[PDB]
């Protein structure tokens, strides 16, 4: 009380400016007293944030600080008897209302719960005050600050500054766990390094349960056993073992019995049972059209660009919905394309027939719109129906085009000219052909693929490619896009959707299809010979899956060919296997599934349990997988009559084991080009919460919702405990129980206190010790929106707009500013579209859900005969707005087709308008939107417009002054959630949460737990603690280079040697072990740090994962409305709704083990008891083992003595390592002939290449943001890929496949583009920058006007190197630009200006010249910036290729343009220039129009010069020389042979080299590097210093002798 009087003072400073600081302010003048002091006298600061995020938003300021049902009772309003909560401020007008909340955290580790749970607590309103008649918006403004208005941030952090004395002066002078939470909450902005230090300073008290605990977990673990006393037991053991189970046979190994696989695997894959065909084509349904393609053709136009242009024009008009509904804006420009039909009908004699049916339509068709097939006689009816309502309809309609309008109209008069309709039935009856079928859901004479000839198999890919480029753009097709006919097997095809491909000059082909969007649709191709129709087939399939044979007839044949050309040693071996290859990749792209994948996945396990010795008994049961459909049966087929063609012969078909090895591993791999993307989430989330939960419901541990701040019930207790003692029972001598998941105590004790001493291979020593915003909500990972952020923006775009329309009373809204504010929090009509169309489907319907309920809550913000009896009101309508209690999510499968028309198509009444109204009066839009689906053809929106239309949504106060737990939420700063005093069992603050979500893993789906980001905090200090355990630990291997290279080279030394060498693996790694194992691990650790010598205290490791052992894992919600429809998890939530009726949305239990969550401690455990089972076999079994580890794979390298009749020692590790939940899965396979560790197959004297998961990560994960960056990753991926040696002929066909690519989104050609074909030594010796200068001066053929330029940038280079220094100050001169550059540093070395004249004509057309290709700094300071400061492929593809047709490249002034209209800028310059290269190179003249992207090609080769001078060199300035027979299948190993004469580690030589380069760029956000660091900063195709810094990431090439030895030579 020595400041009190000093507080009077200090809040003097401010003007009573509302009614809450005076009367607040009375109050305190009028007693001296510290008890009111820290609370009325505290609380000030909490109202005056409440007020002041209360003047943030519209609100009205509770003073009050009342219930909701008492807020909603002001005026006439019945309670809707409303669950009892307290907001932060209302705003309630019309028939809405705003619940504002006002939290700040200054920490981001507290500032999620309580936002989750004030979400969550106005999530659990909106249920029982929805069905009252108003919805609300609940808005947060969750803070990390104190940001207010009436003070300015000079008093309020001497709130809790100058008053630190005043409660330390009540603790004296007059709350126990309270008190350390306000001083945590009262923190600064903190830079708060919470280590496991933090821990020692929280209370740790007990709850007597965590007794009971260590009596359940830690009373058979004593750390204190002899050296002698395990031997003793182990001898023992091992003399139980070998004559008790391993010689009645219940071992787990056996000795593969060579002839017996092969028979297995005929009974295996090849269904015999099944009455499948065996010809492919006749059982999948897409192999027999591909087939009908092309064998349609083998055996055999000024219009037309007319035709295109104004079919891109109309492209170009419909995306501005300039016609005020989404019906007439279709059939408008259906009859602007009609009429141009009719007109190019009248042009010429012959031009319907010769140059349309041969080209864009055909029979009873015309070609149109968004890729519509329209089957043109429905129009004839439409438009005659437009004039049945309209009668003068081109009056107006026409003028809209022309003003309030883009007003050029580059049609000839189609918009005023009325339709001759004689004519267009005359047309229409000319063309007699068959209407399209769609078939849904024999005979066989496919002529037998073994036997056809090799030119055309090709044919079946390339028309594969151009079928699957056609599946591909049906995502181009708008994703909204209502057609105009609604609407059962087999369809005559009234109009459709249709993409085209191309076969020869005669035909084309189609694509029909009905529905919009990316999911599977039921496809259906047709040819068109020269105008005929001709049915060829329908199939039902994804077409997102189809990515990888896009373009790569030519990749998929190589690779093929390249394959098969590894089995050159017997000749009709080699003749056999190509066409069955062959088909079994045509079989594997044209049926991509999940189980043919995963028996793909299965057949690498095959392949090395029958390449090696021994292998396990439990895999055939595992190997196979139920053939869904027939489709999967040809594969299945496939794949196994190929292994026991070249695996079971009758000679002895072993010979050359390592190229069939190869070969099948690569048949195996094979799988990889089959897309990960798991065709539906939700039958992913089932099967990843059903392998979450098998194994935790089968031992007997998956509880149902714990209380999530701490305690647990008594019957959890007991559960919790006795799966407890049931996990770590597990006696040392019985035999079954072998697969239970839990570990032997006894056998740990002995590991654990065996590892104390010195005596394993590894030891705890522990040098340097290891003691130093939109975040998701848990219910729902994998998606795209949580529920949280699907109501945050739709809260942010209301909250924006109740302000903005009430500036005058102007009480309207928008309707396409309320299409934009969403569309810009989430990512005027060209502004729209512009970002409209980056979009995936499922943001498409993510925006529609968001657009429906912000237009809801918007229409009952202003607002202040359902007896249509044909159907009943209460037993239809009523009822199914009260079963759902939702409009919105009212079913399409309760229902009819028609009701949904019939009850739209009531007469018109009050609930209608017509005359549309775009003005669109706010409250009016009752009448508004619901009309804009009474003019439009979708009936069922209109539907549930109507279902919401008609009301069918229905002294004691001075000791309990201090804040105590009765008076915990009066603040708003106060943070009751914080980690105050932890139980054993949580943290006082949360129970450790985790999600559920899928990695999308090739074969079978790695679950993946997202955390909770306290929990993220609190696993990070457990992994980090681990980390540098294993740092210490000398035979792991999940971080190092080194451990793992090591573990490399000792595995290829080993299979050299002969030594037989395993590769376990695990089964379940996560779902069977727990953290209550790592609790009994870490109790007897020592970890006896060289600093003291002295066991460390592990409490603070054992106290959090003891958190660990208590997780309360989330479900998806998506997986309980999945199994809240009507299978053993399945059965496990329909056994509990007979418990306690709550849903069962948590689980804790004792077997957790998240993945990727408790890794390396788990890695801990697995090179502790490794190396434990290391030292068994050492003594046991008289062998040297030496055993790495990855934490779920593994490598124990076995040396032997003086042939597998060491099966005891395998069977016997095994049993040991079951008894320590190490279940060696049946995957693991054991011998002296393949040896596997993190997918890397070694064998004798060789390395597997292993083909084709690199050649599929090539053609697959092709990101997309510009071209620049698209042939940026894939030459990364090209370089990692030839890094194996695969060839040059797949790689040069990669780079085809990626430039065709490029080319098909409309870019057009560049000189950089992707990397060059016939690429044959720049890998080795070459980063991009080498290759691009390649590919520049492989354009110049003659190297004649590129030896000047050499040798201009060799009198550059002579005089910027070291010795001397001539102007290294050319800081300014190149940043000026490319062409001044280049004629200064050409003058500069020394010649005449008419080498500048003949040189800078040659110049090729930018696009990225201004900025990048805007499809919504230089690279230099975007890599610099990654440096320093440390969602399928082919939807991404489309969402490029249609931003990047749109107005993407820009020009000097403010504005964008198209590409096109760009290359339209262009002239013809025939001499010598540019038809040196066509489209590639130019004149100065040729490009007059458009000359400001014209840049040089020279100075981008001389940059490339002096680039490949800086990274490497003295060589790159030679002529290209004249090279000048081995095997073909004889590979080695090069160095990559660099002289980079700069000195190395440039992570800082460059940072403080950007003073003298650019000082603003650094401030507002050596002797060599600086000549060629502003070569950089003004491109974008250089990238100078991304491989000077960084390293080249493989250093390891192995290249063939062919393309090696024919390679190029450029010399010095």
């Amino acid at each position: 009380d020595e400041y009190v009087q000093e507080l009077k003072g200090l809040i003097r400073k401010h003007i009573p400016d509302r009614c809450e600081f005076a009367h607040q302010k009375v109050t305190f003048l009028s007693q001296v007293h510290p008890s009111p002091l820290l609370t009325e006298g505290f609380k000030l600061l909490s109202s005056l944030v409440e007020l002041e995020s209360c003047e943030a938003h519209a609100c009205q300021a509770n003073t009050d600080q009342r219930f909701v049902d008492v807020i909603l009772s002001d005026n006439g309003i019945l309670c809707p008897t409303l669950p009892k909560v307290i907001p932060d401020g209302f705003k309630l007008t019309g028939k809405t209302l705003i619940l504002l909340e006002t939290f700040v955290r200054v920490n981001p580790d507290e500032f999620e719960k309580k936002w989750k749970a004030d979400m969550s607590k106005l999530l659990n309103l909106k249920h029982d005050l929805q069905k009252s008649g108003v919805t609300l918006v609940p808005i947060v403004d969750g803070r990390s600050n104190y940001n207010n208005r009436f003070v300015a941030d000079w008093v309020i952090e001497r709130m809790r500054w100058l008053l630190i004395e005043i409660l330390k002066a009540s603790k004296s002078m007059l709350e126990d766990q309270e008190y350390q939470r306000l001083i945590h909450s009262l923190s600064n902005v903190k830079n708060q390094s919470l280590g496991l230090e933090n821990l020692e300073h929280l209370k740790r008290n007990s709850l007597d349960y965590d007794e009971r605990l260590n009596e359940s977990l830690f009373i058979g673990l004593k750390g204190d056993i002899r050296e002698s006393t395990v031997r003793e037991e182990l001898i023992k053991l091992k003399m139980w073992f070998k004559d008790e189970v391993f010689s009645k046979g219940l071992g787990k190994f056996k000795l593969t019995d060579r002839r017996e696989l092969l028979e297995s695997l005929s009974s295996l894959g090849a269904h015999l049972d099944s009455d499948v065909s065996s010809c492919p084509f006749c059982n999948n349904k897409l192999m027999e059209i591909v087939y009908n393609v092309t064998f349609s053709s083998v055996e055999r136009t000024n219009i037309e660009k007319h035709y295109l242009s104004v079919l891109s024009l109309c492209n170009k008009i419909k995306g501005l919905k300039v016609f005020n509904t989404r019906r007439n804006t279709l059939l408008f420009l259906d009859l602007i394309m009609v009429n141009l039909m009719v007109d190019i009908s009248e042009s010429c004699q012959d031009a319907i027939e010769s140059l349309r049916k041969s080209g864009l339509i055909v029979g009873q068709m015309v070609m149109l719109v968004n890729d519509r097939v329209l089957d043109i006689l429905e129009a004839i009816k439409l438009i005659r129906k437009k004039i049945g309502t309209n009668p003068n309809w081109v009056k107006n309609c026409s003028k809209i085009l022309e003003r309030s309008h883009p007003e050029i109209w580059l049609q000839l008069n189609t918009l005023i000219r009325q339709p001759d309709f004689n004519s267009l039935i005359s047309i229409a009856q000319y063309l007699v052909s068959d209407r399209p079928i769609m078939r849904y859901s024999k005979i066989c004479r496919h002529k037998l693929f073994q036997e056809m000839s090799s030119f055309e198999q090709m044919r079946l890919f390339k028309t594969l490619s151009s079928i699957s480029l056609s599946l591909i753009n049906s995502m181009k097709t708008s994703f909204s896009s209502r057609l105009l006919v609604n609407e059962f097997g087999n369809v005559r095809l009234r109009e459709c959707y249709a993409q085209r491909f191309y076969l020869a000059e005669s035909l084309v082909g189609f694509l029909f299809y009905q529905k919009t969007g990316e999911r599977s649709r039921c496809y259906s191709v047709y040819l068109s010979d020269n105008g005929v129709m001709s049915e060829q087939g329908s199939f039902y399939c994804d077409p997102k899956r189809f990515f990888l044979p896009v373009f790569s007839d030519e990749v998929l044949a190589g690779m093929c060919e390249e394959m098969t050309s590894w089995l050159d040693f017997d000749t009709g071996l080699m003749n056999d296997t190509g066409p069955i290859l062959r088909l079994l990749v045509l079989a594997i792209l044209c049926s991509p599934s999940k189980r043919n994948q995963t028996f793909l996945q299965g057949l690498r396990y095959f392949l090395m349990a029958f390449a090696n010795q021994i292998h396990h008994i439990d895999l055939i049961s595992k190997l196979v997988v139920e053939c869904k459909s027939s489709s999967e049966v040809v594969v299945q087929r496939l794949a196994v009559g190929l292994f026991i063609r070249l695996l079971g012969g009758e000679s002895d078909a072993s010979s050359f084991f390592s190229r069939r090895f190869k070969y099948l591993l690569n048949v195996s791999y094979l799988c990889h080009l089959i897309t990960k993307e798991t065709p539906d989430r939700l039958t992913d989330q089932i099967k990843c919460f059903e392998k979450f939960i098998e194994p935790k419901v089968k031992f007997g541990c998956a509880v149902v919702n714990p209380s999530l701040n701490g305690k647990l019930t008594v019957d959890q207790e007991d559960i919790m405990i006795n799966g407890l003692k049931k996990f770590f029972s597990k006696s040392l001598r019985d035999t079954e129980d072998v697969q239970t998941p839990g570990v032997c105590k006894e056998l740990l004790n002995y590991c654990v206190s065996l590892f104390n001493r010195g005596k394993l291979k590894v030891s705890g020593e522990l040098k340097n010790n290891p003691f130093r915003v939109v975040i998701p909500k848990l219910d729902e990972l994998g998606n795209i929106l949580s529920t949280y952020d699907k109501e945050k923006l739709v809260s942010a775009c209301v909250s924006s707009m109740a302000e903005r329309f009430k500036t005058k009373g102007r009480y309207n809204l928008d309707p396409e500013s309320t299409d934009y504010l969403i569309l810009k929090n989430l990512t005027s009509q060209e502004e729209l579209s512009l970002m409209y169309e980056t979009l995936t489907e499922e943001q498409v319907e993510s925006f529609n859900e968001i657009k429906y309920d912000v237009q809801v809550a918007l229409a009952k913000m202003a607002d202040n005969s359902p007896f249509g009896v044909m159907k009943e009101i209460r037993a239809e309508v009523s009822l199914h707005e009260v079963k759902d209690f939702d409009p919105d999510v009212l079913p399409s499968d309760v229902y009819k087709e028609l009701c949904d028309a019939v009850y739209k198509s009531s007469e018109k009444c009050n609930f209608f308008l017509e005359e549309v109204l775009d003005v669109c009066p706010l409250g009016l839009l009752l009448k508004n939107l619901t009309t804009s689906s009474y003019m439009e053809e979708e009936y069922f929106m209109c539907f549930k417009y109507l279902l919401i239309q008609g009301h069918f949504d229905q002294a004691d106060k001075l000791d309990k002054s201090y804040f105590t737990n009765a008076a915990l939420r009066n603040l708003c700063f106060y943070s009751e959630d914080s980690p105050t005093e932890f139980t054993s069992i949580s943290s006082n603050s949360g129970n450790l949460k985790f999600g559920l979500s899928y990695k999308e893993q090739v074969g079978s789906n790695r679950e993946l737990y997202v955390g909770d980001l306290n929990t993220k905090l609190m696993t990070r200090l457990v992994e980090d603690f681990s980390e540098a355990v294993g740092n210490s630990m000398k035979y792991t291997c999940l971080n190092s280079e080194k451990e793992f290279e090591r573990a490399i080279c000792d595995m290829k030394m080993a299979v050299n040697n002969g030594d037989l060498s395993c590769s376990y693996d695990h089964s379940k790694w996560g779902p069977t072990m727990s953290p209550a194992l790592f609790l009994a691990l870490l109790q007897m650790l020592e970890l006896r740090t060289p600093v003291d010598r002295s066991k460390i205290d592990l409490d603070s490791v054992k106290s959090i994962l003891k958190w660990h052992l208590h997780k309360v894992v989330e479900v998806p919600i998506n997986v309980a409305e999945a199994y809240c429809i009507g299978s053993l998890s399945e059965e496990f939530f329909h056994q509990t709704m007979q418990l306690s009726g709550q849903i069962p949305s948590h689980i804790m239990s004792v077997l957790d083990m998240g993945q990727g969550i408790l890794h390396n401690t788990s890695d801990l455990y697995g090179l502790i008891t490794e190396q434990f089972l290391c030292y068994a076999l050492d003594l046991l079994y008289d062998v040297i083992p030496v055993s790495y580890t990855s934490s779920d794979d593994q490598i124990t390298l076995v040396k032997t003595p003086s042939a597998a009749e060491w099966l005891e020692m395998i069977c016997f590790h095994e049993f040991l390592s079951s008894k320590l939940n190490k279940f060696v899965s049946p995957k693991s396979v054991i011998g002296t002939f393949v040896a596997e560790f993190k997918s890397r197959f070694f064998v004798m004297g060789e390395e597997t290449p292993l083909l084709t998961k690199f050649v599929s990560a090539a053609l697959h994960n092709v990101k997309c943001k510009t071209p620049t960056q698209l042939s940026e990753t894939i030459d990364t991926i090209c370089d990692q890929c030839i890094a194996n040696g695969v060839s040059t002929k797949i790689v040069a066909r990669i780079s085809k496949r990626v430039n065709q690519l490029i080319r098909y989104s409309g870019y057009g050609d560049t000189p950089f583009g992707a990397i060059e074909d016939q690429d044959v030594k720049d890998w080795v010796d070459g980063s991009r920058g080498y290759r691009l200068q390649r590919k520049i001066e492989a354009i110049f053929y003659d190297d004649k006007e590129t030896s000047f330029i050499r040798n201009c940038a060799r009198k550059v280079f002579n005089d910027i190197k070291r010795g001397r220094i001539f102007e290294e100050n050319l800081i300014n001169l190149i940043g000026r630009g490319g062409d001044e550059a280049l004629t200064g540093f050409l003058q500069y070395a020394g010649c005449s200006e008419q080498e500048v004249n003949r040189v800078l004509n040659y110049r090729w057309v930018n696009l990225s010249s201004f900025g990048d290709l805007r499809l919504v700094v230089p690279t230099l300071i975007k890599t610099l910036q990654s440096k320093l400061s440390r969602s399928s492929v082919a939807s991404g593809f489309i969402g490029f290729c249609k931003s990047m047709g749109s107005k993407c490249v820009r020009d000097g002034k403010g504005g964008f343009l198209y590409i096109k209209e760009v290359y339209s800028g262009i002239n013809v310059c025939i001499c010598e220039i540019c038809a040196l290269k066509p489209k590639i190179i130019y004149c100065n003249d040729s490009l007059n129009k458009v000359s400001q992207f014209s840049k040089p090609i020279l100075w981008d080769y001389f940059s490339l010069v002096l680039t490949n001078a800086c990274e490497l060199g003295e060589w790159v300035f030679s002529t290209v020389k004249e090279p000048q027979l081995n095997n073909q299948n004889f590979f080695w190993a090069v160095k990559p042979k660099v002289v980079r004469q700069i000195e190395d580690q440039l992570g800082m030589n460059h940072v403080l080299q950007s003073i003298r380069r650019n000082y603003p760029v650094l401030f507002d956000e050596l002797k060599f590097l600086d000549v060629c660091i502003a070569l950089d900063m003004m491109n974008e195709n250089l990238g100078i210093i991304s491989h000077l810094l960084k390293t080249r990431d493989n250093s390891v090439y192995i290249v063939k002798q062919s393309d090696c030895a024919l390679a190029h030579i450029r010399q010095s």
